[PDB]
């Protein structure tokens, strides 16, 4: 059911990218179905965030060679410090990397968990939930209200589609993919 939901509610490029990533790390999308749903969800949010500028450079969703090539290239041309972990986007307006979090827990909880993982990075963090809450470093939300609204609508819609199919309860009590 969850597997069907993913193939039927996300765009094939996203499903394919999610699927590939899982398979290369020897994870089965048919088994880790909540993880699959989470990967697709996070991928879509990153793409949606990208498609609101050429304000943003998309890092997530590429292979690691391409991802680090983009990062090194941004670092050389801007002077900005290299992160230890691949972030999700670069913002050429604010001239900072962004880490995007999508969580089924409280936003402040996930925010802390992410901020702790990459502390000593100057990376901007922007967390979204499936309840329309967000949290961003310095309450700087980067995007305008309409763009933010569109991401939250999409997240809430995924949530409610899951609930239509009695999948939301499994999904929410899982953290796999965060
Ligand atoms: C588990 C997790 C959560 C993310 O938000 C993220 O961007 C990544 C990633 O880029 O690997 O991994
Ligand atoms: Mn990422
Ligand atoms: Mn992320």
């Amino acid at each position: 059911a969850m597997e069907d939901f993913v193939r039927q509610c996300f765009n094939p490029m996203i499903v394919e990218l999610a699927e590939k990533a899982m398979k290369e790390y020897g994870e089965d999308p048919k088994i880790e179905t909540n993880k699959f749903a989470a990967i697709c969800t996070h991928l879509e949010v990153c793409f949606m965030y990208s498609d609101f500028g050429h304000r943003f450079e998309i890092i997530e969703g590429r292979d690691r060679i391409m991802a680090w090539t983009v990062v090194n290239s941004i670092c050389n041309t801007t002077g900005v410090e290299k992160p230890k972990f691949l972030p999700d986007l670069y913002d050429y307006k604010e001239n900072r990397f962004i880490e995007i979090g999508v969580t089924r827990r409280e936003v402040h909880i996930y925010y802390l968990e992410k901020a702790n993982k990459i502390k000593s990075e100057k990376t901007h963090i922007h967390i979204f939930s499936f309840t329309g809450e967000e949290m961003a470093t310095k309450a700087d939300y980067t995007l305008d209200e309409e763009s933010r609204a569109r991401i939250k609508t999409r997240l809430f819609t995924i949530r409610q589609e899951m609930a239509s199919r009695s999948l939301w309860d499994s999904f929410r009590q899982s953290e796999r993919g965060e």
